């Protein structure tokens, strides 16, 4: 709320004025006349209410109001006047105050370091910017003057109020006191169980990824069910939580229409009673009602604003500290720049980031660039090259070392706006504009020019001395003066977005080009040829050493192929061979590819649709008790609600006559307030019902689409737009949004409706010539004039909205505006901003706030027109004043009312779209279903374990062009050990998987001289037992990770096959032994034991067949040993038959049997050779002899 929010601003001075400091004084006193022409319209309704009970008393007594209609329509039109003056005066400011912000972010980020450029890149400040400049836009507008208005009303309607007589207000506005407590009474009750509620929510949220991550685990030891327990326990207190909240919040809503109906009465009982101990007219009691009733009105829509203009300060203090970043590598333009650039000298520097303060780069870093001669760098990735470029170019900063320059300046007394001047960067990709061909060019010298008015402000014009003659033979020199002549419009083309239209080689000659014209002295080319051949690279540098300056420059080169380098000067390569980098070798090539054998050596040697929302109103209309009762709330509602304003008016003509007037009050004012006991009970039981039936419409949805999921095959998962993150995304989401929209908007509906009949018909029963055009002026403003709608639709077009352009492509492309042209675009972005600003700025406003004037000034007029037309057929004799009375106020109070409710509607139409989406989910087949029962049915008895396969052709459906699998034909034996080699990741992990029926078949795979698809596979799958290379544990106790899939189980049991699994003693070395919740996916204990765990997890089974896979693969010290030490103790017992993968010498010699896999040609593996087990070891030649002497 306000506040926290204002202790916090409080206690370090966040200014009230901080957004109004920043303009000129043309614009520091329009805010003055905005603002008092908005006091003068907080005087209008202390005007129209001091009326409204001396119009009335004036019409039933026989006496005309004339007088008093043209002194009402005046100030109609003045405040129709001072209204529209307003919104011209605030939209200028706020599109003042979100240019200048931005004019000065732009500005603030061209001025970085570079050690910046790393850590906040580019596409983010520009998707933060916008971000901010719709927080300040949305909030700074109109509705900053629409609290003094609102305050100025306030003070008025009470200090009159209070002034007439001070002790029937005191006493009617003693009542509400009792609202602001019963609301911070509820509250507390509404988050103490909503946290909870959501304390109950990420447990399913876990539970849900965690169980389709590791879809594999789960199907193969067939624990689909064991986890739809905690889904549907975990979801059970949420719902009784969050309905414990939605009671109270529905209570306050029905108290609060509850009071007020009280307030009314006691306030018409005591006014009846303060006249006759006096007999001060019964006109200043009708208005009295109306002034303290409406004071507090105001005080419910004052509240969103302060909230938005405190979040438009904090968004603004949230960008006025980028702006005051410090850059620390400021042009100060004080740099005392050389003659001549000759002699840059290294002299032992190192260097550290910032973020990691200590992971050192550098160690012996020294050499020196003479002048005159070429150079050249090859070395690994990022071993510290680039670093090297990025410090000639000074973006960073030397730590220890120094760079000293010609042996007479150091490089931090050199101007940074000179030294950029004289070096031409010749990146990997190109880095063209996309204006033109010739333009891109001549970008070159609009930075030299600013470099001759300033020592001698002439920015516009001297541009025009770049003359288009240069352009011609420096294109000439790089091979394009034909190309450029092949096209039409030769220098006039244009290319697209970001040079996408012609050839690779050709712009980056463009590039070598634009980096030639400016005679560039440090000539750095850094990955150039990465696409061409060496001609034109060769050819070019014959040019550049030839070039006019080669007696003192410094060309450098960093590349890969050693070709390009076959001449040099000297060669530096380095190796940080990890804590710190240094040069290697040195020297020139003929010195170095023949004196050491070294690493230079090796390189130079190797290179040289109706239906489904049916469904939901089914599942609906089947809660025939929870139903009726908001039918008959409706009911009641609807029809009790406009008798008060025929209640109202009866009370109102009993009041201007003497007689029988205390009967009258004590026989109207009873009626209020049973009216009001029965108003609350209606609000109350219906406001709770509807989430009653929205939550169940949830929680009968998700699970089935939950319990559908799981059941499914495998090639569901293993699709492209079938991710976990975009299914655990709609069960919450859309789900949520089914509960709002559709049975939150029926509700809505079918109340407005009972109204506007009841209202309609005995409205146009009492009067019927009044409601005719009371509905004329109704449907004519709200559904020709819509003023709201029209106001709404032309701003949100704009605030969509070449300047649009220019930011893009300053931002990608703005490695080169650091090198070179910086105030090009600083200057260029506010004339093409202003060119657009006023030609539709000036009409859009002088139309939208004419579109915002008549919509304060509009019900008046229509009031005001009403009551002349029921005095005018008065006098001439055709109706009375009751029908009059009667009928109007139906209108007004329904109306209202109408408006009010209506504004809570949900998102109605997204809500029936995803519907659409998700729901073949829900009903999809599965074809391979583990719920069946179809097949033969087997006993864990007659199993002998003896698998075979005669011909396998697989290949996976995610991308059928790879075929791994050709004739796979073998056989392991019974109770016997069967082992596996053959080449590194040839994909032997897939062999497990076709046993388990993850996917169909073309080939056969037969057990016991019978097909798989013959088993009824519950039993398949419930003997089966792999232990995969990475485990996997769930998010319970230890004790029950062990116990997945199979529920009957003891606890001595775990200890038995604990025992066996050498873990016994750190789990009884440890509080909570067996009760230790570990963490998601297993994250809180060690690799040496989740393992362990998973082993004993797959021994309690009493598995007839084991599949293992190297179980000490990148295991720690002692689990491993304790590993191979149960492995070597369970192959001992000739009991099951057991199918390892192993690659270990003592191993292998003890199995049985041996298979050897092998890829020949890249289109499946076959057997090679067929159980040698160590007696043909050799025999014949093979690869059994080269893999145990190669392990």
């Amino acid at each position: 709320s306000t506040a926290e929010l204002f202790r916090k601003i409080k206690n370090e001075k966040i200014s009230f004025f901080l957004p109004f400091k920043c303009l000129p004084a043309q614009h520091r006193k329009l805010l003055f006349i905005s603002f008092v022409c908005a006091v003068l319209s907080g005087g209008t309704l202390p005007f129209f209410i001091s009326v409204f009970g001396v119009i009335l008393k004036n019409m039933n007594l026989g006496d005309d109001i004339n007088p008093i209609i043209l002194s009402l329509v005046s100030i109609g039109l003045v405040q129709f006047i001072l209204s529209m003056i307003s919104s011209y005066c605030m939209d200028v400011i706020t599109s003042k105050i979100l240019k200048t912000l931005k004019l000065e972010y732009l500005r603030s980020v061209f001025y970085q370091d570079g050690q910046f450029h790393d850590n906040n890149p580019g596409s983010k400040l520009r998707s933060d910017l916008d971000f901010y400049l719709e927080q300040v836009s949305s909030g700074i507008g109109t509705k900053f003057i629409t609290i003094f208005t609102y305050a100025s009303s306030f003070l008025g309607l009470y200090i009159w109020s209070l002034i007439k007589n001070a002790r029937l207000t005191l006493c009617i506005t003693c009542v509400f006191p009792l609202i602001y407590v019963c609301g911070v009474i509820c509250n507390k009750k509404v988050k103490l169980n909503k946290k909870t509620s959501l304390l109950y929510n990420n447990n399913t949220m876990s539970i849900i990824e965690e169980a389709l991550m590791g879809i594999r685990t789960v199907a193969s030891y067939c624990g689909e069910k064991t986890i739809l327990n905690k889904f549907n326990l975990s979801e059970t207190f949420y719902s009784k939580y969050i309905l414990k909240a939605n009671f109270v919040e529905a209570l306050h809503i029905g108290l609060i229409n509850g009071l007020i109906l009280v307030s009314y009465a006691f306030g018409f009982w005591y006014g009846t009673r303060i006249i006759i101990n006096s007999a001060f007219n019964g006109a200043s009691v009708i208005s009295i009602l109306l002034g303290v009733l409406i004071s507090m009105f105001m005080l419910t829509i004052i509240l969103p604003n302060i909230t938005e203009y405190m979040k438009a300060l904090e968004a603004t203090n949230s960008l006025y500290e980028i702006i005051n970043r410090k850059p620390l590598v400021e042009n100060n333009d004080d740099g005392e720049t050389l003659p001549n650039i000759k002699k840059i000298e290294f002299k032992n520097v190192r260097f550290h980031y910032d973020t990691r303060k200590d992971v050192e780069i550098y160690k012996d870093l020294s050499f020196t660039l003479k002048e005159g001669k070429t150079y050249a760098f090859v070395g690994e990735s990022g071993c510290g090259k680039s670093t090297i470029l990025k410090l000639i170019e000074r973006l960073y900063d030397p730590t220890e070392g120094d760079i000293i320059v010609n042996d007479s300046h150091n490089l931090k007394d050199i101007n940074l706006k000179w030294w950029r001047s004289k070096i031409g960067v010749v990146s990997q990709d190109p880095l063209l504009f996309s204006n033109s061909i010739k333009n891109n060019i001549k970008y070159s010298l609009y930075s030299l020019k600013d470099l001759e008015a300033m020592e001698n402000l002439e920015m516009k014009k001297e541009y025009q001395t770049i003359k288009d003659s240069d352009v011609v033979d420096v294109s000439k020199k790089v091979l394009i003066h034909d190309f450029v002549s092949s096209l039409p419009d030769k220098y006039d083309t244009l290319v697209g977005s970001n040079a996408s239209k012609l050839s690779g080689g050709q712009k980056q000659r463009i590039s070598i080009a634009r980096a030639i014209m400016r005679n560039p002295k440090i000539l750095i080319l850094d990955e150039a040829t990465s696409s061409l051949d060496n001609k034109s690279e060769y050819l070019v540098q014959k040019t550049i050493n030839n070039l006019k300056g080669n007696e003192n420059r410094i060309t450098i080169i960093i590349a890969h192929r050693l070709s390009t380098i076959r001449y040099a000067n000297t060669i530096f390569v380095l190796s940080n061979r990890n804590e710190g980098s240094y040069i290697i070798e040195q020297g020139t090539h003929d010195s170095l590819m023949k004196n050491k054998n070294g690493i230079y050596h090796l390189m130079i040697n190797n290179q040289k649709a109706p239906n489904n929302l049916r469904i939901i109103y089914k599942e609906i209309f089947s809660y025939k008790k929870d139903v009726t009762i908001i039918f008959f709330s409706i009911l009641v509602a609807g029809g009790l609600y406009p008798v008060f304003a025929l209640l109202y008016a009866r009370y109102v003509s009993t009041l201007f006559d003497f007689a029988n007037l205390e009967y009258n009050s004590n026989k109207y004012s009873i009626y209020i307030l049973l009216i009001a006991i029965a108003m609350f009970i209606s609000e109350t039981l219906k406001n709770y019902y509807n989430n009653k039936i929205g939550e169940k419409v949830e929680k009968t949805m998700k699970r089935r689409l939950f319990e559908n999921i799981l059941y499914q095959e495998m090639s569901f998962f293993d699709q492209d737009k079938n991710t976990p993150g975009v299914l655990s995304a709609h069960i919450n989401r859309d789900v949520h949004l089914l509960k709002t929209g559709l049975v939150n908007n029926i509700v809505i509906f079918s109340h407005f409706i009972m109204l506007f009949l009841v209202s309609m018909v005995m409205s146009f029963y009492f009067c019927p010539i009044v409601a005719a055009v009371l509905t004329f002026i109704y449907f004519i403003n709200m559904r020709v004039f819509a003023v709201r709608a029209r106001l709404t639709k032309s701003k949100e077009i704009e605030k969509k909205e070449d300047p649009s352009f220019l930011i893009q492509e300053a931002f990608y492309n703005m490695h080169t505006v650091i090198n070179y042209g910086l105030e090009d675009y600083f200057c260029n972005l506010i004339e093409k901003a202003i060119d657009y600003k006023n030609k539709g700025q000036k009409r859009r406003i002088i139309v939208n706030a004419a579109l915002w004037g008549f919509s304060q000034s509009a019900q008046l007029f229509i009031n005001s027109f009403a009551y002349w037309f029921g005095s005018f057929l008065i006098k001439r004799g055709t109706i009375l004043v009751d029908d009059f009375m009667k009928s109007l106020f139906t209108f007004i109070f329904t109306g209202s009312y109408a408006g009010k409710l209506m504004s809570l509607k949900g998102d109605s139409e997204n809500a029936k779209l995803s519907f659409e989406k998700y729901y073949p989910l829900m009903i999809r087949k599965s074809n391979i279903d583990v719920r069946d029962d179809g097949g033969i049915r087997i006993n864990k008895n007659l199993i002998k374990g003896k698998v075979d396969i005669k011909d396998v052709n697989f290949r996976y459906i995610s991308r059928p062009n790879v075929p791994i699998y050709k004739n796979l034909s073998f056989t392991c034996d019974s109770k016997k050990t069967t082992a596996i080699v053959g080449e590194t990741g040839s994909g032997k992990s897939t062999f497990m998987n076709l046993l388990l029926r993850f996917y169909d078949l073309n080939g056969e795979i037969l057990l016991d001289d019978i097909n798989i698809c013959d088993y009824n596979l519950r039993d398949l799958r419930n003997l089966f037992s792999i232990v995969s290379q990475e485990p996997m544990l769930f998010n319970m106790s230890i004790y029950e990770n062990i116990k997945f899939g199979r529920e009957d189980a003891t606890l001595e049991d775990v200890k038995r096959v604990s025992k066996f699994a050498a873990i016994d003693e750190f789990i009884e070395s440890l509080p909570n032994k067996y009760d230790t919740n570990v963490g998601p996916y297993g994250k809180s204990l060690s690799g040496g034991q989740k393992q362990r765990i998973a082993i004993a997890r797959a021994l309690l089974r009493e598995p007839k067949i084991l599949l293992l896979d190297e179980a000490t693969s990148s295991l720690d010290s002692n689990s491993e040993k304790l590993i191979e030490k149960t492995i070597v103790d369970i192959k001992d017992k000739a009991d099951k038959t057991i199918i390892t993968i192993a690659h270990r010498i003592a191993s292998i010699k003890r199995s049985d049997k041996i298979v050897v896999f092998n890829n020949p040609d890249r289109n499946g593996t076959f057997v090679q050779s067929h159980g040698t087990h160590d007696e043909l070891l050799s025999a014949q030649d093979g690869i059994y002899k080269k893999y145990v002497k190669l392990a």
